[PDB]
Order: structure tokens, then sequence, then C-alpha cells
């Protein structure tokens, strides 16, 4: 194990607390067992408060974070949306579903302003299809459980349903339906990074190295941390 003392607070989302971190937790908290971790779940809204208070070190969201902050964003990896159906459902079998045949069924989704859901809107919009969008959830646990019960066809980040946590719901591939969103982690310019900050970045997002992380928090507009980015090829979950 590591010395190192200090303490961490990260503030994401059910999503990333699910789905994308338990394994960087358990595995950084075994590295590091006096360094104090804290961890606030939440909104994107408390996600961008934690951190505007400077109450929250990094923040690991798909969803921005307050735009007066002078933040630093870096991304950690693409997703998309899967459409997710018990195996009785008609679309069961199809294996694929277009954006009109989907605009039939009743939709259990996401809220506003969580996980992506804009660009649920966004590719309905441009189809001119309206969603017949009957139950809007914060949490991919609460969708699934009213999908597994009959209310409709589940809209959800890919990494929120797997087949050995889920294996009686059947995931239908909706890409070229939807554009890929992606999860960053932002920090506030003048945060000091230590050594085990820049180790849970990196085992979060193995391409965030810390000369990638030094270079990026040396830039100014992130309309060029994003140019940098470019070339990079993120992970896709």
């Amino acid at each position: 194990t590591w010395p190192d003392k200090g303490s961490l607070y990260v503030a994401t989302t059910h999503t990333q607390a699910r789905y994308a971190l338990p394994g960087v937790i358990k595995g950084f908290i075994e590295r590091y067992p006096r360094v104090s971790l804290h961890m606030h779940q939440g909104s994107p809204t408390q996600i961008a408060e934690a951190v505007s208070k400077g109450n929250a070190d990094f923040a690991i969201a798909t969803e921005a974070l307050h735009l007066y902050d002078d933040l630093v964003m870096l991304p950690c990896y693409h997703w998309n949306r899967s459409i997710v159906v018990t195996p009785e459902h008609p679309l069961a079998t199809k294996g694929s579903v277009s954006i009109e045949e989907l605009a039939q069924y009743p939709l259990v989704t996401y809220t506003f302003g969580f996980t992506g859901r804009s660009e649920l809107d966004t590719a309905f919009n441009r189809a001119g299809l309206t969603p017949r969008i009957v139950f809007t959830a914060t949490d991919a646990d609460v969708i699934k459980t009213y999908v597994r019960l009959g209310l409709g066809v589940g809209v959800i980040a890919s990494m929120a349903v797997d087949p050995v946590s889920d294996p009686d719901l059947v995931k239908l591939d909706a890409n070229g339906i939807f554009s890929h969103s992606t999860t960053k982690i932002g920090f506030r310019r003048s945060t000091f990074l230590r050594s085990y900050m820049y180790d849970f970045i990196q085992r979060f997002a193995p391409h965030l190295t810390r000369d990638v992380v030094d270079t990026a928090v040396a830039l100014r507009s992130n309309e060029d941390i994003e140019a940098m980015f470019k070339d990079i090829k993120l992970p896709e979950k």
C-alpha cells in the first residue's frame, strides 16, 4: 500500500457511482488507506454546487457543471444509450430498432438534465417524432424496475445494463439513433493536484496520465483542451 495521507472528495452521479466507479474506488482504497475518501453522489446540480463551494475536488459526470467556475474538464469515455425490454416484448427478438419504431412505444427514461437525456430529445426532434415518455426517473435502477414490470421500453445508458446483473433484460443497440455522450472529470483550475489524485484520475481514465492532465491545466480555452483530445481515442462504454 501507499503511505500517502490526505483527503479526496469526489462528487458524481448515480451512473458513475453504480456502473463505472466501484472497482476504481475499491482499488484506490486498497492502495491508499490513509487517504480520506469522501464521495457525494447526487444530481448534476448538487455536483456543480459541491465543486463551486470547494467541497469536492473532482466531479465525474456527463452533464455540465456551473458555467461561472474556472474548471478543467477532461473526457474519460464515450457512451451511448441502449434500448432495453423484457424477453417477451415484441422488440426482444428484433435485435435492432429505428427511431421511427422506437417512437411507437411507451418509453421509460431519464428525466430532463440527467444522464444525457437531451440526446434523446434531440434525436426525436430531428426526426419530427414525439417520444411517448410515460415514466421519467433520475436513475437507471428505477428505470429498470418498471421496464421489468411492463410499463414500457427502457432507454438507458449502456453501462447501466449488462448480461450478468440484468440477465432478464434484452439490450438492443441504439447506435445510429443517438449521438454518443461523453463522461468527463472536472475540477477547479486552482485545485492542488496531489499524487493520489493523479492516480485516481488515471485509474478511472487510463489516457489521463499526469502529463496529459498537467497540460490541460495549463491550456486556458477548453476550446483548446478538446483540440488536444481530437487525436486521442477515448474508450467506449
